[PDB]
């Protein structure tokens, strides 16, 4: 029946320490050794997902990474890029100028580094810590980044960040996707890009149907993929409308809710 499991990271696969428990790690290696393919799907840049993919040995079992909210899909065994999307270059100065005017930091990603004009902003430091990426600070953001980029982030207290969200939603005329993940992280990613849409592109490419997929997540950004999957699973710490949309509600991330769901579905 089921052939593929898609997992969100923060609040889902990882615990409150942002680590993968021994139980989740061992159940996920087992189910892959048994032939089930794993997908990690996250807003994180690819570099922030890689250590986890390697810990789960996905490079050995044909796993996929869906990074940047679905903007990139990579086969982690072959390292072949299946789906790639970037922001229109011409929108980047508008993002920069809005951040500047609202005195908030903007960042983007350039290989192994986060690039920003303020490496001392605690929210920039938060994103770097989470993704284990060095920060390269610049005084000329637009000159010092390598374009095109898969995504930018504007960061700051929600009270200051929400009006930036509102202003860019209006000004950008739908040209890119604008939304907050954490309350202090404003995601700026290509138009249309979300986890379910990108999952659907993966399935079409590998010849699978959505009835063959389990998706597990917690946040409103996972709602669409939990509905799309044949078996949508909400974490016990999920948003209430996410729980209501799911086919199954599991335990919290800290309670190994991923392993508890997988073990009820498969015989490991
Ligand atoms: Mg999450």
């Amino acid at each position: 029946k089921y052939k593929l499991i898609v997992l969100d990271l923060d609040g889902t696969l990882t615990n409150s320490k942002k680590e993968i428990s021994s139980r989740n790690r061992e159940t996920l290696i087992r189910i892959q050794e048994q032939g089930i393919r794993l997908v990690l799907a996250s807003g994180r840049p690819t570099y922030g997902i890689v250590p986890l993919a390697n810990e789960l040995r996905m490079n050995e079992f044909g796993g996929f990474i869906l990074s940047y909210n679905g903007g990139e899909i990579i086969n982690w065994e072959s390292k072949e890029m299946m789906y790639e999307n970037v922001l229109p270059n011409e929108v980047v100065p508008v993002l920069y100028e809005c951040a500047r005017t609202n005195h908030l930091s903007i960042l983007t990603y350039d290989g192994a580094e986060i690039v920003t004009e303020n490496s001392l902003d605690p929210y920039v430091q938060k994103e770097a810590f989470l993704n284990k990426m060095a920060i390269r600070e610049t005084n000329d953001f637009l000159t010092d980044i390598t374009l095109p980029v898969a995504k930018c982030l504007i960061v700051g207290d929600a009270g200051k960040l929400i009006p930036v969200e509102s202003e860019l939603c209006i000004r950008l005329q739908g040209k890119i996707n604008v939304f907050r993940s954490e309350p202090y992280f404003l995601e700026l990613v290509p138009q249309g890009i979300d986890k379910a849409l990108s999952l659907s592109v993966l399935l079409e490419n590998i010849g699978m149907t959505r009835e063959e997929v389990i998706a597990i997540g917690d946040g409103y950004n996972d709602l669409s993929m939990i509905k799309f999957a044949g078996m949508g699973v909400a974490m016990g710490n999920a948003q209430e409308p996410v729980k209501k949309a799911a086919d199954y509600i599991t335990l919290t991330n800290d309670e190994d809710g991923v392993a508890e769901a997988i073990e009820r579905i498969f015989n490991v």
